């Protein structure tokens, strides 16, 4: 005969890691002078019809400029944004093109280290081609950091508002890092389940389970986000099966604004589901600073 007394603990098991932006960078396309023309042997009709644009690598991240015709001193004015993760010897990576209708001749190359970009936070400079005789390139690039609170928000907000540089999918005050780890109690009882994430126009979409109601997916998002103040993230869970919804949650980032270091996470309640029909997860939002 005994009385028992277990010593019980919480233990971590296991551990995900995923990986995280150092910053965002971003990139104006401003303009180039003085680039390579097209040659001839003697002088004659014409000078050459040149159409400059750029391809621009960060990494993966690839950014394609407009065409600008008949000029070798193009005005782009354009601006891209671009994720740094820690990659020692990263660069920048910038050819310019000639649009001709068979192969686009090339018109110069640059390769700028990011440590150094990040080192000195904000440059706006004129750079001399490489792999060419002439000519030259005007970037302005903003090293922007993470910031865990929303007590710059305001000015990043009337910056992006007064850049007018071009850009293709609007400008970005914040990140959305989130994490998906599980559901639980879905509709009958079993589906097919996948999520679905979006914020406004970006959508990105989880794994599928199968055959269950007690999906667990354990997979982590980013998401550039324009306004914090006035956009939400949408979450839909859906049955792959038979294409319906097994529920969806619709939470305000603004929510996020005023929480410790940003971050909320809890077990959601699910609407258009089941009851005790919910979803784990947690939400972080970093708002994008340039410091000095
Ligand atoms: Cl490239
Ligand atoms: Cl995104």
């Amino acid at each position: 005969n005994r009385i028992t007394v277990p010593l019980v603990s919480e233990v971590q098991i296991a551990q995900l890691r995923f990986p995280v932006p150092k910053g965002v960078l971003r990139i104006h396309f401003i303009e180039a002078q003085d680039l390579q023309g097209k040659d001839t042997y003697l002088k004659g009709l014409v000078k050459g019809k040149s159409d400059p644009y750029g391809i621009i690598r960060v990494g993966n991240q690839i950014f394609q400029s407009r065409v600008i015709k008949e000029n070798l001193s193009p005005k782009w004015n354009e601006v891209y944004e671009a994720l740094v993760y820690e990659h020692p010897g990263q660069e920048l990576e910038i050819e310019l093109f000639d649009e001709d209708p068979d192969k686009d001749d090339f018109l110069g190359s640059l390769m700028i280290d990011l440590i150094e970009v990040e080192k000195e936070r904000l440059l706006d400079e004129w750079f001399t081609l490489d792999e060419v005789p002439k000519g030259k390139l005007h970037l302005r690039l903003e090293w922007l950091t993470l910031m865990p609170n929303a007590s710059n928000l305001d000015k990043v907000l009337t910056d992006i508002k007064a850049d007018k540089d071009q850009a293709n999918d609007g400008l970005s005050s914040a990140l959305l890092i989130l994490y998906l780890d599980s559901a639980r109690n879905l509709p009958s009882g079993n589906p097919n389940p996948v999520v679905q994430m979006s914020v406004g126009h970006k959508a990105q979409e989880s794994k599928i389970r199968y055959k269950t109601n007690e999906p667990v997916w354990e997979e982590n998002f980013t998401f550039f986000i324009h306004n914090p103040k006035r956009q939400d993230l949408e979450v839909e869970v859906r049955d792959e099966q038979h294409q319906c919804s097994l529920g969806n949650l619709k939470v305000p980032l603004s929510q996020l604004l005023t929480s410790e270091d940003m971050t909320v996470s809890q077990r959601f309640q699910l609407s258009n589901s089941g009851p005790n029909s919910t979803i784990k997860m947690k939400i972080a939002l970093r708002v994008l600073h340039l410091e000095k």
